[PDB]
DNA sequence: CGCCGGGCCGAGCCGTGC
DNA sequence: ACGGCTCGGCCCGGCG
């Protein structure tokens, strides 16, 4: 099956996998944890997961039994058939069968990943139709976690529930009016209360989604809010449900392309109304006249991206403007998956406001994307403040220009992969001219003429380098120097048009300006200037001549350097001349047949369609397609906390202070009451929440209580009576109200560990689980001496935004060949020995480069995994590191914020971005799509030890975020669908830019250009994968976001406003500000309303009062009472909106509002704070009076 | 020997027509 | 849309 080395690479990864687990096992097995063995079995593939999540046992076998021979719908389907009919066991009564067909067929259609099956699912109920016929049908209960899995698993999920119905003997829903009239209010409540919906369906949508469900949609209340129709027969609560309402919104209505095609695959009928409702819903002239008039036709700007701002936040570009950036078609070495390539010279000149994993809303592919270094591609055109123009495609030049930028004239490139246009299904747009595309039109014409085969990108035969060197009168060395890399070795501009002279093609686009950004009239005012005022020094190169410099006047320029600027040409300004030097001489005059032939304005045309027609050079448009983006979260890399910062859980009540101190209550000598588990020793009878005795070190039992009776029972006894009271009819429970003195538990701790010197110690107020089970407080002493902190599962975890690469340089990463050997890397991506430490390596799916601030962390960890191992368990330590390069060949857990089960990955280097760069195969495993996505990491062995399944809160939503279950191999099979559309492919072909002129669709050439997709079921989907586009570094560039530094909202917004000044593309004044102002206006008016209806509250106690107490202060306190809205929380942004509305020019309606919103301000307090003080001097250039007195 | 004042910590809160 | 923004109390250093 697979070749000799990725076999040999997962075998490693099991031999660590095993090395770590028998440690595991060894350290665990003394009782001094809740159980006796490690609690995350490790699976291979889909069939283990699904079996280890919902089961039933025995059901991995038929699964893949069924997925081999079928397809994984119709294996779900015989999956539902089979325990329905009862190969899988006897359950009990139809509900139980419902209950587990559904989450079962939701589990293998979800790829067992997600926890949508175990916690958005919370029951299964058969109901009766008894306001119209008395039948019977099913209704799915949908909790709170249901809310964030995605719109495709709550659509197959109510397909499962009809399937189930209909293979079960069941009727229909069939609502009354009231019914759809309370979906209809509570729909509209929703967004109007809660959340913006991310869709907003129409009424008459929901009314038809109601008639034509035969389930009922249904759930428990989630909002603290009353509805209008209430005693609605067979609803149980009057408040919203967010789950149903969010099902059938986000679900079948919002998803139904998705849905349709799977009924389609799936063999399903009885969904026509779906099926109908997706139909309903699906001269003389220029070449580039005609192409422009087309482009705006067919593809339309955009502007949803655009529609809010928040303060602080800068907007790059309007939508589809000219000036912003530059659309590229191709893929980085890290980028594709959904991320951006951006030149970090365009980091650097926009004051730093985007770093390396900063987030921005974009407008063509899709809707938000990351930005990561490409310096292949172009940076920014710059004019200085003494007039000159540059071009700043350099990282060092940036940071030596920045200080004299006056106006940015274009922003630079971006780099967006063609699967990101057929994932989103996004019409092709027009490409720019480039040099892939040059490169390719050099290649065919060598061959048409004088039938040479050369190919770019790699090595050629001597040979052939040798004719076609001969035949071009040129160095063989510079040919194959520029044949193998294009987008760095570039010919000289006489050399250019000597190509472009003999065979033909058009010139190269290092050499072309933005000839169609100006009018056709300017260039004819511009080519009579040039004509009339100015001098030219000429040159001679093969029998071409070509411009060395221009020399014109300012006086005599007049207003043409405008134009001089808008075509991009660097230029300079010294005593009264403009002077364009040798370069960029023949990139202006060239086009323009040096003079030889007049340039006139012709209507219809445009200026590249005049230079094509009289010229003899030709030129291809070089910036046609431009984009749109807004910035937006920035990157984060920092670790995980709970809201009050734990480090042991341990409940402490009040007795530790508002910070739950342990340390400070045990020094105090406080008692405290709480409720936890006591375990007693058969033996002697200790007791105590301890899991060893210490008198004798014999693993002690659970005690179990009666609710009102109050009898203690073992666990042994109480096995016995069924866990419930013999002389009372009450289930028991394994813990109660108890008081607990923690000095003396403190002391036996320290002594313990050894470990005396801790000042802080903080715990929980109470536990949230059912069992409330404690941890050993030796543990919470090592994490405080230590220095990390713990999670609600008993973990340490780490939060980082996800970027993706496929190959990688040992310099980057700081590791030697000879430790890469080690590992097992033995060639680069070209079949060569790794010999050299600037060659390409091919990353293999499961290998991770983490952060330095996650390995300065990760050191805190391992240090703490490893005190534990020595001091608590006495077993020898583990990882033996003093730096973070010493965790390299380590393994982690990757887990999502959303799903249930973990993936395992090694450590090979580390980066100094605030990123998580891994294999797009990784970030795909655990359901990510990494455009701003960001997930945990843990180090293998202390979440082997630390994780515990009785700490997990008792509420649906406790098991999400938990690692219940570890992939050890990787199968791209059954990783995602998203990542199915990636390209792995060199260089696009030339048809595939022959048809971006067409505008066609991204499917119409799907087999033209190899995607991931055309190599599944191959063993070659882990071992060919390339790329189009090559970085210098992958970590070059700023690396944290200047909104970072910036403490005043005055200061934000100043800085975003010079921002958005300098850019060109921008149109700032007015436009910025009304979009802006739309962020502080519902924050005055919000807190504004909210003030005259407010609840007060004790400062002693946390309880609320609806009124005011009469005598002011707590009747169960001394306390004072305080505000919940204080007066300084509504005028807080009142300066920043006056400043706003007075320095830039809005609408009437805006200004009007901001004074009415002063006014009413001063108004509301009139009686309570009057006007008391004068002033010396009075009308300080405020606006509102100015107004009033016009 | 008795204050003044900082610097942490922990609470709460963020458009809406009858 | 949610981290950013107001309050209140509680020790800990100087400092005279
Ligand atoms: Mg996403
Ligand atoms: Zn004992
Ligand atoms: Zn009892
Ligand atoms: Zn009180």
């Amino acid at each position: 099956e697979l070749p000799k080395e990725m076999e040999e690479y997962f075998e490693m990864l099991q031999r660590e996998i095993d090395k770590a687990y028998e440690i595991a096992k060894k350290a665990r097995a003394q009782g001094k944890d809740p159980s006796l063995d490690v609690e995350i079995p490790q699976a291979t593939d889909m069939a283990g997961r699904v079996e280890s999540l919902v089961g039933p046992p025995g059901v991995a076998k038929r699964i893949r039994e069924l997925v081999k021979e079928y397809g994984k719908e119709i294996a779900a389907l015989k999956i539902v058939d089979e325990i329905i009919e009862g190969k899988f066991g006897d359950l009990g009564s139809r509900e139980k069968y419902a209950e587990q067909a559904v989450r079962t067929a939701l589990a293998i259609l979800t790829e067992g990943i997600v926890s949508a099956p175990i916690e958005g699912i919370a029951n299964v109920k058969i109901k009766r139709n008894t306001w119209a016929d008395n039948s019977e049908y099913l209704a799915l209960y949908y909790a709170g976690p249901i809310r964030s899995s995605g719109g495709t698993a709550q659509a197959l999920s109510v397909l499962v529930g009809d399937y189930v119905r209909r293979k079960l003997g069941l009727d229909r829903f069939k609502p009354s009016e009231k019914h759809i009239e309370r979906m209809v209010e509570e729909v509209d409540l929703y967004h109007r209360a809660v959340t913006r919906l991310q869709y907003h369906p129409s009424p008459e949508e929901v009314r038809l989604a109601m008639r034509n469900i035969p389930i009922e949609i249904t759930g428990e209340a989630t909002d603290d809010v009353e509805v209008s129709h209430r005693d609605v027969p067979g609803v149980e609560t009057n408040q919203l449900r967010g789950g149903a309402i969010l099902v059938l919104a986000e679900g079948v209505l919002q998803k139904a392309k998705k849905l349709v095609k799977y009924i389609d695959k799936m063999g399903i009928e009885g969904w026509e109304w779906l099926k109908e409702f997706v139909e309903a819903k699906e001269v003389d002239m220029g070449f580039y006249y005609s192409l422009y008039q087309k482009f705006k036709e067919e593809i339309a700007p955009s502007d949803k991206y655009a529609k809010e701002v928040i303060g602080g936040r800068p907007l790059f570009s309007d939508p589809s403007k000219p000036g912003g950036f530059r659309l590229r078609y191709g893929r980085s070495r890290a980028s594709g998956f959904a991320t951006w390539g951006i030149n970090p010279a365009t980091m650097i000149l926009v004051d730093e406001f985007l770093a390396i994993g900063t987030q921005l809303k974009t407008e063509r592919p899709g809707k938000g994307a990351v930005v990561t270094p490409v310096t292949t591609i172009e940076g920014p055109i710059v004019k200085l403040k003494d007039g000159s123009v540059l071009r700043v495609d350099d990282y060092n030049l940036a940071l030596k220009v920045r200080e004299d930028v006056e106006e940015i004239l274009y922003l630079g490139d971006a780099v967006i992969a063609f699967g990101d246009f057929v994932e989103n299904n996004q019409t092709l747009l027009p490409a720019n001219y480039c040099e892939e595309w040059w490169i390719l039109e050099f290649v065919k014409a060598l061959k048409e003429i004088y039938e040479v085969h050369l190919e770019p990108f790699t090595e050629n035969e001597e040979e052939s380098i040798e004719e076609a060197s001969d035949y071009l009168e040129i160095d063989p060395e510079f040919l194959k120097e520029m044949l193998r890399d294009p987008l760095r070795v570039k010919p000289p501009v006489e050399l250019a048009i000597h190509f472009s002279e003999v065979l033909g093609i058009p010139l190269h686009p290092y050499y072309t300006l933005y000839w169609n950004s100006v009018e056709p009239k300017d260039v004819e005012k511009l080519w009579r200037l040039l004509k009339n005022y100015a001098e030219i020094e000429w040159s001679n190169f093969r029998g071409i001549k070509f411009a060395k410099k221009i020399v014109i006047s300012q006086e005599k320029l007049g207003d043409s350097k405008r134009t001089l600027e808008l075509l991009g040409l660097p230029h300079t300004v010294r005593d009264g001349n403009v002077i364009v030097d040798y370069p960029w001489a023949a990139a202006l005059l060239t086009p323009l047949g040096n003079l030889n032939w007049e340039f006139m304005a012709k209507p219809l045309y445009a200026t590249i369609d005049i230079i094509n027609e009289n010229n003899e050079i030709k030129l291809r448009d070089r910036g046609i397609s431009w984009i749109g983006a807004r910035m937006g979260r920035p990157e984060k890399a920092k670790e995980r906390k709970m809201k009050p910062p734990v480090q042991v859980l341990f409940p402490i009540g009040l007795a530790g202070g508002s910070s739950r101190d342990i340390k400070k209550a045990a020094e105090e000598g406080k008692v405290a009451e709480v409720e936890i588990a006591f375990f007693k020793c058969p033996k002697c009878g200790h007791v105590g929440p301890e899991h060893l005795c210490p008198n004798c070190g014999t693993r002690k039992e659970l005690l179990w209580v009666c609710p009102r009776c109050n009898a203690e029972y073992p666990e042994s006894q109480a096995e016995g009576y069924n866990y419930t009271c013999p002389k009372c009819n009450v289930k028991l429970r394994p813990y109660a109200k108890r008081k607990i003195r923690p000095s003396e538990l403190l002391n036996r701790a320290m002594e313990n560990v050894k470990v005396y010197g801790v000042d802080k110690l903080k715990g929980v107020m109470g536990m949230t689980s059912g069992w409330k089970m404690p941890e050993p407080l030796e543990k919470g002493l090592l994490r405080a001496k230590n220095d990390v902190y713990v999670f609600k599962d008993g973990t340490i975890r780490f939060d980082a935004t996800d970027a993706p690469i496929t190959h990688f340089r040992p310099r980057e990463i700081g590791v030697s060949v000879e430790k890469l050997r080690e590992l097992g890397y033995t060639h680069d991506f070209e079949g060569k020995p790794l010999v050299s430490e600037d060659q390409i390596v091919e990353l293999k799916p499961q290998d991770i480069i983490l952060s330095k601030e996650a390995g300065r962390y990760l050191l805190k960890v391992a240090k703490f995994v490893d005190d534990l191992l020595e001091k608590f368990y006495g077993l020898p330590r583990f990882y033996n590191a003093e730096k973070m390069e010493d965790l390299i060949g380590h393994l982690v857990i990757g887990l999502a914020p959303h799903t249930s089960a973990g993936i395992v990955g090694r450590i090979i280097g580390f980066v100094d971005a605030l990123v998580g760069y891994a294999h797009p195969y990784f970030h795909a495993a655990k359901r990510r799509n990494c455009d701003g996505d960001e997930d945990a990491v843990m180090l293998l062995l202390d979440a082997l030890l630390n994780f515990s399944r009785y700490y997990l809160p008792e509420k649906r939503g406790g098991k999400m975020d938990a690692p219940l279950v570890i992939t050890t191999r990787l199968d791209p099979r059954e990783v995602d669908s998203e990542v199915h559309n990636m390209d792995i492919v060199r260089y696009y072909p030339l048809e595939f830019y022959e048809a971006t002129y067409e505008l066609k669709s991204p499917k119409e050439l799907v087999g033209v250009i190899e995607r991931v997709e055309d190599r599944l079921g191959k063993p070659e989907m882990y071992y060919g994968l390339k790329f189009t586009h090559d970085t210098d570094d992958i970590a070059l560039g700023p690396k944290m976001s200047l909104y970072k530094q910036l403490g005043d909202m005055e200061e934000k917004v100043r800085r975003q406003l010079e921002v958005a000044k300098r850019i060109r593309a921008v149109d700032e004044h007015g436009v910025a500000e009304k979009i802006l102002n739309s962020h502080l206006i519902p924050d005055l008016r919000g807190n504004l309303r909210s003030f005259t209806r407010q609840e007060f509250r004790c400062v002693k106690c946390n309880t609320k009062f609806r009124r005011p107490p009469l005598n002011g202060k707590c009747p169960v306190c001394g306390g004072k009472i305080v505000l919940t809205v204080s007066k300084g929380a509504i005028e807080k942004y009142l300066g920043t909106a006056k400043m706003l509305v007075t320095e830039y020019n809005v609408k009437n309606y805006t200004r009007q509002r901001i004074c009415l919103t002063e006014r009413d301000i001063d108004s509301l307090f009139e009686n309570v704070f009057p006007e008391t003080q004068l002033t010396l001097i009075v009308n300080p250039n405020d606006i509102c009076q100015r107004l009033v007195m016009a």
